[PDB]
Parts: C-alpha cells; sequence; structure tokens
C-alpha cells in the first residue's frame, strides 16, 4: 500500500542542536522529537533500516516510549541505536514510536536531507501529520483512522502534538488544522517578540513537542511541555481555547516559562513570562489584558515603601504577579501599541542576550541591567517608569522563588543606573501612567471594573492629548476629587514641587490619600501625556 510506502521510505530533514540554541538564545530546551517516522515497534522487534548518503552527518534511531511511576507520560527520550550508511539491523530493546536523530550545524553545506527506508516486515507502520507534506483534513482523518499506538503524531511548523489516540479521535476525529494553526501561532507569537528571527529558522528550527500526561495539570520544561489528557478538549477545540479567558491564558503561561528566562530575575519568575501571556491574549483579539490597576503599584511604592522585588509581598510569601506583570506589559502598550518603535521588544531580547546572565546568578544587578537595556532599546531615559516600578531603592536581603537568592541593589548600583540611563534623551511621555484597559469594557463584578482607574489609556498617549480644560481640584479629608481633569493621564502628590520626590500618584479622578503619605510639603499635579506637569 502507498500508506505504508509513504512512512517507510521518507527523506529526513537535518534539525538543530537544542542544547547549543537553549544556551545562545537563552530558553529551556526545545524538543530534538523533530522527526518522527511514523514507525511503532514492540519489544524484541528486528528493524531493518537502510540509509542513504549521509554526508559526513552521524545520526541515529530513538524509540520513544513513556516514564513515570505515579502516572505514566511520554518520555523526552528513549532507546538510542546507532545508524550507518547502508544496511542497519536493530533489535528493539523495548516499544514505541521510532525517531530520527538528525541534529546538526544548519548551514553547513553537508546538511542536507536525508533517505531512510524501513523495509516491509520491520515494526508496524502507524503514520504521524505533517501540515505542509500532508496539508489537509481529510488526510489527516484518513492518517488517524489508520493509526494503531497509543499515541499519535502532528507535526506543525513550530509545536507538535503527541496525544493520546482516543482522545484524538474523541475531540478532533476529523480536522486538525484549526488545532495545529492556533498552536504555531501561540508559540510563533512568543517567537516574534524574542527578536530572534535572524537565527530562526536558518541556524535553529526545532519544535516544541507537547505530550499528555495521564496525571497533572499543565506545564512547561526542557524537551517537552505537557498538558494532561483529561484536559485536551481545552486543547484541541480552538472554541474552547477562546471560550474563557484563562483557556488560552494558562498555557501561553507556560509556554512563556520555556522563553523568559532573558529578561527573567527571580522576584520577577512568575510574571515575566506574562509579557508572552499577554500579547497572546491580544493577539487572540478576544479579551481584555491581565493584571492588576496602577493603583497596586502606587499602594506598594508609595503607601507601603516596597521596591520590586517585594512589590505586594511584605511577609515575603509569594509574587505579587498579578501587579509585577504590567510592568513589561506598559513597555510593550507604548512602544508596540501606540507605535513608538515598534521592534522595542525584540531590541530588549537581543540586548539582555548580551548581558547573558541567569535568573539566579544576581538579581539585583540584572534588574537594573533590566532598568538599562530598556533605556537602550527605547533609546529613551526610562529613569521615571523605574523609578515609579521601584527599581532604585536599595535592597539588601534574600529571597526565595525555586532556591534562595542573594538580593542586592547599592546605592552605588543605583546611582550607576541612573547615570547610564542618562545618557539617553528625555522620554516624550509619561507612560509609566499607560492603560490598556476602561472601566466601561467590565462588567462591575469583574477585578478590573474597580481597578484600572478612570484616565491614562493607551490613546491618550498614541493621540499626545494635552490638557486644555479648567482642570481643578480639592481636597476634603485625605479624599481628592479632580473636576475637568479626563485629559489627563495621572495625578501625583509631590514634595514642594514637580521636581520634587513623588509622593504618591493616582489615575483616578476622586482618590483617598493612603494616612502613611507625608502632606507637608506635597503639592498636587495633573500629568500631561507627554510629561508637563500642571500644579493644582
Ligand atoms: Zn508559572
Amino acid at each position: 500500500d502507498k500508506w505504508e510506502k509513504e512512512f517507510r521510505i521518507r527523506s529526513y530533514e537535518p534539525y538543530s542542536n537544542i542544547a547549543e540554541w537553549a544556551d545562545k538564545l537563552m530558553t529551556k530546551k526545545y524538543s530534538d522529537l523533530d522527526n518522527p517516522t511514523g514507525i511503532s515497534v514492540k519489544a524484541g522487534d528486528d528493524i531493518i533500516v537502510l540509509v542513504g548518503d549521509t554526508y559526513g552527518q552521524n545520526i541515529s534511531m530513538q524509540c520513544i516510549w513513556e516514564t513515570g511511576t505515579e502516572y505514566k507520560q511520554t518520555a523526552s527520550s528513549g532507546d538510542v541505536y546507532m545508524l550507518n550508511p547502508g544496511v542497519n539491523k536493530l533489535t528493539m530493546k523495548g516499544e514505541g514510536q521510532l525517531f530520527v536523530m538528525y541534529n546538526t550545524e544548519l548551514t553547513s553545506n553537508t546538511a542536507k536531507p536525508i533517505k531512510i527506508h524501513i523495509p516491509l516486515g520491520s515494526g508496524t507502520v502507524n503514520g504521524f501529520f505533517d501540515l505542509k507534506e500532508h496539508k489537509t483534513d481529510e488526510k489527516y482523518a484518513e492518517l488517524l483512522k489508520k493509526s494503531t499506538h497509543k499515541y499519535f503524531c502532528i507535526r506543525g511548523e513550530k509545536i507538535m502534538f503527541y496525544f493520546h489516540r482516543n482522545k484524538l479521535l474523541e475531540y478532533v476525529p476529523n480536522n486538525i488544522l484549526s488545532a495545529i494553526h492556533l498552536w504555531d501561532n501561540i508559540v510563533g507569537w512568543q517567537q516574534e517578540l524574542m527578536g530572534i528571527d535572524d537565527v530562526r529558522p536558518s541556524q535553529v528550527n526545532n519544535h516544541l513537542f507537547a505530550i499528555s500526561p495521564e496525571g497533572s495539570y499543565m506545564w512547561a520544561s526542557d524537551y517537552q511541555i505537557g498538558f494532561v489528557y483529561t484536559y485536551l478538549g481545552n486543547i484541541l477545540l480552538e472554541d474552547n481555547v477562546m471560550a474563557a479567558e484563562d483557556n488560552a491564558w494558562g498555557p501561553a503561561h507556560e509556554i512563556g516559562h520555556v522563553h523568559q528566562a532573558a529578561i527573567n530575575w527571580a522576584s520577577s519568575t512568575e510574571s515575566s513570562n506574562n509579557l508572552f501571556s499577554n500579547f497572546i491574549i491580544y493577539k487572540l483579539g478576544k479579551y481584555k489584558s491581565r493584571g492588576n490597576g496602577l493603583g497596586s503599584v502606587a499602594t506598594a511604592r508609595y503607601a507601603n515603601g516596597q521596591a520590586w522585588y517585594n512589590m505586594g509581598d511584605a511577609t515575603h510569601q509569594n509574587e505579587d504577579t498579578e501587579t509585577h506583570m504590567r510592568m513589561n506589559w506598559q513597555l510593550w502598550i507604548y512602544y508596540h501599541r501606540c507605535e513608538y518603535k515598534t521592534d522595542f521588544w525584540q531590541t530588549l531580547f537581543k540586548l539582555m542576550r548580551e548581558v547573558n546572565m541567569t535568573e539566579g546568578e544576581d538579581p539585583g544587578k540584572k534588574q537594573l541591567e533590566f532598568a538599562k537595556m530598556a533605556s537602550k532599546a527605547a533609546n529613551q531615559n526610562l529613569t521615571d517608569f523605574f523609578e515609579m516600578w521601584g527599581f532604585f531603592e536599595p535592597v539588601n536581603t534574600t529571597i526565595e522563588q525555586y532556591g534562595t537568592y542573594k538580593y542586592y541593589v547599592s546605592d552605588a548600583m543605583i546611582r550607576e543606573a541612573k547615570e547610564y540611563m542618562a545618557q539617553f534623551p528625555a522620554p516624550k511621555h509619561a507612560f509609566q501612567y499607560i492603560e490598556d484597559r476602561k472601566k466601561s469594557e467590565f462588567p462591575s463584578n469583574d477585578y478590573r471594573y474597580s481597578a484600572v482607574g478612570d484616565v491614562g489609556y493607551y490613546t491618550q498617549f498614541k493621540e499626545n492629548q494635552k490638557i486644555t480644560k479648567a482642570i481643578t481640584a480639592e481636597l476634603a479629608g485625605r479624599k481628592v476629587s479632580i473636576q475637568n481633569g479626563d485629559e489627563a493621564v495621572a495625578f501625583e502628590l509631590r514634595e514642594n514641587d514637580e521636581n520634587g520626590k513623588l509622593l504618591y500618584f493616582s489615575t483616578f479622578t476622586t482618590f483617598e490619600i493612603p494616612s502613611s503619605i507625608l502632606m507637608v510639603n506635597a503639592k498636587l499635579y495633573a500629568v500631561q501625556a507627554d510629561g508637563k506637569r500642571i500644579l493644582l
């Protein structure tokens, strides 16, 4: 049959080396299971493999099956059989599906497809579905029907699925294109921010590989990402992925953990990956962004005297991810959504890969390398943004987040960072006050309704709105009421004058000043989008 031949006789394309690129790109390891054969085996099977010209390349065959004591899951490795040009005869130490391991430097003129024939009689043809080669749902459906193994492999452009046959048949017996295009796009959108088009796919072309463990929930790790087999209806059906906000968030967040290291430092590990989560949500086009309002920052910084590392986490027991995740996102909203620098994040990723600091080696140092590199990437002095976000508080402590780390930010380190950042021109806007949400977008029962404030929506920045009205303020007790201030982007309490230190801020047009704020010498300013402060 032509079905057997399609899998028994194939050309296997070269893929890059995963360890090399995980180091270079500062990611968790991608998969090296890029090359299914679609042949399953049983323990003791004899397998003839005829191999063509290998062009000097060392290649091998790996048999992939299951691991785990508590419950079973597809393993990231298995029995490996060396291959040579010509005739090979393998005896399978165990059962599984075969993968050709052809990993090499892609730019070499020896990195050509290798032809490999596993003739009738050796193992069983299961098949797999290639997006580029097979193209149609009708062919997917046909291949899935003819398959027999526990697991069936679907190879997209950027992600693969290696899921339980019975689950695919249960949710997607006749169609895969919608599913595989969606998940390729989710991966591709994360890669888009990382600014790696110079090297992907020319030098790096490995896939992410999604397995369906028989336990846990969802996660991403070196080699594989996992979604429990009971959860696949919420992966394989786009309508289900889109049915609630969380259904794209969770998986996008887990994939983000693969990609976050360049920009991440301990204290930030469960928020920095939400740059990716929020970008996925944005690209999917249905739901508004996630995170607290800027009020949470004001409270942490100015009411409670917190820095970045302990923002919203006084007792030092859990990162405040809902507050922290707004920081990277505000940089995306301003530079990307407002189009002030549409390659800002790609530039910043590149610079952080140059900085090349692990997440834990020196988080206080890394926090300041991030502020410096953000300034360099924007070609703007982001002192005020990083000040609001707590980056210029001195710190001398330890933290715990997937390990204990010494957190040390010295006055000198602070001084050096500000000096470095002062080489760039003043920012064009006070976008530390930016939002991509407004109150009218949410029902009153949604956390964002009461959190997002009144002013500072991104259009005020993109259109460079000016304050033209007769803006006034009244103080009654600790209550500030602003009149005619809807054109401003925020309201600030500052010491002595507009160049004095910030005491408090709000993006609400009515707000209570905390008891802890020191009000002697304090003046109230409306902030214009471009940074002008107007005494009220
Ligand atoms: Zn996480």
